[PDB]
């Protein structure tokens, strides 16, 4: 073969990243995916839990079971969202490639299947941009994995029977806050800047549902690694 390749994935998602430079346009973006899923309410949470790493689905998994941001909101995705151009994750605006600015690996929990998402295609080998597991059809695997999946339990209602259900109906997102450097970003986000970020949102309450039909409430928590939990803001329409 002689002839051109394009450059690798994360090159294009880092230039996405310069057309979206302000840290305050990512909560917005989110809160924009929501009214477009019809959700009614949606909720951040700031998560300092430190989570196992010894049944994870391999040993490089390790960096991302600490410290997260989640996003709630209350749609479920169908089967045309799960199987959703080519940059876009699912059927979501551009705009959601916004998250890569805080992490690496963001996940996605809703209806019967979680999705991660590994652009650099590092983790789940050479040609692979993510991984995905179906709740029912994969249930075994999931409990294998005890410590792989434990971050999408024991929030927004996620429980047991959620899992032997192999049924979310709703939507989470867990964006790992990176540890190191990556060839999309060097942000490394700790709590004090997800708080400036909270703030930055509370501050525009005038603007943030103004021109939003679907989502009428808003609000941010934070969960202490003790477990402790705490409403920090919320705005309402």
């Amino acid at each position: 073969s002689f002839g051109q390749t394009t450059p690798p994935l994360v090159d294009f998602l880092k230039d996405i990243l310069r057309r979206y430079p302000e840290g305050g346009q990512i909560l917005k973006e989110l809160i924009q995916n929501a009214e477009d899923a019809g959700a009614t309410e949606v909720k951040f949470l700031y998560d300092e839990t430190q989570y196992g790493t010894e049944t994870l689905w391999s040993k490089d998994m390790a960096p991302y079971q600490g410290p997260a941001l989640y996003v709630y909101n209350n749609a479920v995705f169908t089967p045309e969202d799960w199987h959703g151009d080519p940059l876009k994750v699912g059927r979501f605006g551009i705009g959601f490639n916004s998250v890569y600015h805080i992490t690496d690996v963001p996940c996605i929990f809703s209806g019967d299947q979680i999705g991660m998402l590994d652009p650099h295609q590092t983790l789940f080998g050479p040609h692979e941009s993510g991984q995905c597991w179906n709740l029912k059809d994969d249930s075994k695997e999931i409990s294998e994995l005890s410590d792989q999946f434990a971050p999408f339990v024991g929030i927004f209602g996620s429980t047991k029977e959620t899992f032997i259900n192999g049924n979310f109906p709703g939507t989470m997102f867990r964006f790992p806050l990176r540890l190191q450097p990556s060839q999309l970003s060097s942000n490394l986000y700790n709590k004090q800047m997800v708080l400036e970020l909270f703030e930055s949102f509370r501050a525009d309450a005038d603007t943030v549902l103004l021109f939003l039909k679907s989502v009428q409430d808003v609000s941010m928590y934070v969960r202490e690694a003790d477990g402790t939990e705490k409403l920090v803001f919320r705005v309402t329409s």
